[PDB]
């Protein structure tokens, strides 16, 4: 593509995370990188996300893939209107397909339930971070 700006001084590209919380900036920057975005979606009102967090910061697999792409952490309302209008139940996990839409293409063999928030999707949230990412670079 064009160039877009040089890099000096420090902070190459700046493209891992997203360091800042704010949901159109990271979606925009992840479609300026063209690179996918995977929106962690935390709540408030039922068991503190927190607990979820601990075991979330403790899983490496879950960090590796998410350091390579972007993880939008946002904890606000339970059914926000822009992902749950009509109120399904709480996420845990999301993802932006590069058209810039959402891909509920997931299935899956009943393990302990396939959707859920609480530590147990933990091993889910794992091959479902695979399944609702598919690809990586495009080429692999």
């Amino acid at each position: 593509i064009d160039p877009f700006t040089p890099q000096t001084l420090s902070r190459g590209w700046g493209d891992q995370l997203i360091w800042t919380q704010t949901y159109e900036a990271a979606l925009y920057k992840s479609k300026t990188s063209n690179k996918p975005l995977m929106i962690i979606h935390h709540l408030d009102e039922c068991p503190h996300s927190q607990a979820l967090k601990k075991v979330f910061a403790e899983n490496k697999e879950i960090q590796k893939l998410a350091e390579q792409f972007v993880l939008l952490n946002l904890v606000y309302e339970t059914t926000d209107k822009h992902l749950s209008p009509d109120g399904q139940y709480v996420p845990r996990i999301m993802f932006v397909d590069p058209s810039l839409t959402v891909r509920a293409d997931i299935t899956g063999r009943y393990s302990n339930r396939l959707y859920a928030y609480e530590p147990a999707d933990t091993a889910l949230l794992l091959d479902n971070m695979k399944k609702a990412l598919k690809l990586l670079k495009t080429e692999l």
